């Protein structure tokens, strides 16, 4: 268990010191899973990447070893709260139906898709394994497109909000931080609007670890900064790695979370 509690001054300077950031980052274990933990035949058709697999203790199981598998993990939130997010790979043609089965099974109210990563949402309507997916409205904003979706399976109807973030930067410099911070804030407000014990929020792009981990880590540290007046990005990254191997994949991503939190701290202090 690693930790470096940052007050405001050290946060601003830490985000701008790439040598210390890479020294710190590359001491965090990736906690990847041994591929021989999943010896099911035909399971490789359900993974985008051979070596990015779900840690077994936190794996989401659907309800046949193959039929119940999805490359997805429950992720703890701020203060260790269980099941605040699900981190998952972007669906492939072979798993689009499993993905929607997961959304239904978990009562997921919000999906966050992080692009600058797949194609699984319908033009108007589509159905998968008993659940009907209807896009009622599309809201275009500067930083994301929000789709208000209805899920129908039998007599039950549910709402769902799908956030498609389009401003993921190639160069992770501080000028590119505001859109991500805005997405984080809009999603956490939507989640509060669901009321007590919000069901898990699904986050993905391609492998479900890099951009995904940046988004979740920022979300966690925003609550930390508001409640405690500090941020601990190292401890947060360590908690995320225990839940799913590889969360926050690159040092550039690690620095980007520091840039976002440095921005948010300035905003809060005015
Ligand atoms: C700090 C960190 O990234 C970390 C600490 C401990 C750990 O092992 C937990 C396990 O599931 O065995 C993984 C990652
Ligand atoms: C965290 C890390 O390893 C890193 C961050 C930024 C950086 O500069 C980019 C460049 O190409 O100069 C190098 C390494």
């Amino acid at each position: 268990s690693m930790s470096r509690v940052l007050q405001a001054e050290e946060l601003h300077e830490k985000a701008l010191d790439p040598f210390l950031l890479q020294a710190e980052f590359f001491e965090i274990p990736m906690n990847f899973v041994d591929p021989k933990e999943y010896d099911i035949p035909g399971l490789v058709r359900k993974n985008r990447y051979k070596t990015i697999l779900p840690n077994p203790h936190s794996r989401v199981c659907l309800t046949d070893p193959l039929s119940s598998y999805i490359n997805a993990n429950y992720i703890r939130g701020y203060g260790g709260e269980e099941k605040v997010y699900i981190a998952t790979q972007g669906p492939i043609v072979s798993t689009v139906a499993d993905f929607w089965r997961m959304v239904w099974q978990e009562h997921t109210p919000i999906i966050v898709m992080i692009t600058n990563c797949t194609e699984y949402w319908p033009e108007e309507q589509v159905a998968y394994d008993g659940v009907e997916i209807t896009v009622q409205k599309v809201i275009h904003t500067e930083d994301y497109r929000l789709r208000l979706i209805s899920l129908k399976s039998g007599t039950e109807e549910r709402g769902l909000k799908h956030y498609w973030f389009t401003s993921w930067p190639d160069q992770k410099t501080p000028d590119r931080a505001p859109p991500l911070l805005h997405l984080v804030r809009e999603v956490e407000e939507a989640a509060q609007q669901e009321g007590p014990h919000c069901a898990p929020i699904i986050v993905h792009c391609s492998a479900g670890i890099g951009r995904t981990g940046c988004f979740i880590a920022t979300s966690i540290c925003c609550q930390q900064l508001r409640q405690e007046g500090v941020v601990d990005i190292l401890k947060t990254t360590c908690q995320l790695r225990q839940d799913r191997g590889g969360m926050i994949q690159t040092c550039e991503q690690y620095q980007f979370v520091h840039h976002v939190m440095s921005l948010y701290e300035k905003q809060l202090s005015h």
